[PDB]
């Protein structure tokens, strides 16, 4: 079942930053729901860059790139100072550089992509026509329980995938240690729609080998800071004596 948890502290993380949120939670034996808008567990939204994780598996699975691949910056400006320089698809993951997993996008193809996303079940499973930007716009959209089991059958090997493919995309997700406990994971944040949605969705790796799974997401507006996302998160899984 997935049950709403244990949580007066978290509800009021998020009302202290006058937005409306839901953290899903998932261990190997129960889904809870936390914060203070439990009801978008359940809704759909963009995936905006937790996409990439999906990207990743395709692109290496089908062999239209390997994690060794430099991709040439071709000198155009960009959105942050940070991607113009060349790169890896595992470096592209950690700065959300999204022209490298639009290029990527545009290898594999729309049909090829089309067919992944189905045969995987992602979301609504719809990218429309554009295979570029499908994920940032629309039409694909994925809700935070979806996206939760997603990434725990990542953390599991459990997708239908090459077993060295997913420990290859589950190598370029670590966000940080703390104390022996690694928390994986990838951000998002859909700004160009309304409303605007932050993602983080992701795991814990725990000191013993246990996994818990997470899926932040959350109303954004364009004054908050990137890192609500992580503090929220960070603050939370405390709370619940996960990390």
């Amino acid at each position: 079942q997935i049950v709403q948890g244990h949580n007066q502290v978290i509800h009021q993380y998020f009302d202290e930053k006058n937005t409306s949120g839901v953290l899903v939670i998932q261990t190997d034996k129960k889904i809870n729901l936390y914060g203070n808008a439990l009801s978008r567990a359940n809704t759909e939204y963009v995936p905006a860059s937790t996409f990439k994780m999906l990207n990743a598996l395709i692109g290496l699975e089908n062999q239209k790139t390997d994690i060794n691949e430099i991709f040439k910056w071709k000198g155009e400006k960009r959105s942050f100072t940070a991607w113009e320089k060349d790169m890896t698809l595992g470096e592209a993951m950690k700065l959300s550089a999204v022209p490298v997993y639009q290029e990527l996008a545009r290898r594999i193809g729309l049909d090829l992509m089309q067919k992944e996303v189905k045969r995987i079940g992602f979301g609504n499973a719809e990218i429309g026509q554009q295979v570029d930007n499908f994920w940032l716009v629309g039409p694909l959209k994925v809700t935070p329980i979806q996206e939760v089991e997603f990434v725990s059958q990542l953390a599991h090997t459990q997708l239908p995938f090459s077993e060295k493919v997913q420990a290859n995309v589950k190598n370029m997700l670590l966000l940080e240690e703390s104390n022996g406990y690694k928390i994986f994971g990838k951000t998002g944040w859909a700004m160009d729609i309304k409303p605007q949605v932050g993602w983080l969705t992701g795991w814990v790796e725990q000191p013993d080998g246990k996994i818990v799974a997470f899926a932040l997401n959350m109303e954004m507006r364009s004054e908050m800071p990137a890192s609500i996302r992580n503090e929220l998160l960070m603050k939370s899984l405390k709370q619940l004596n996960i990390i």
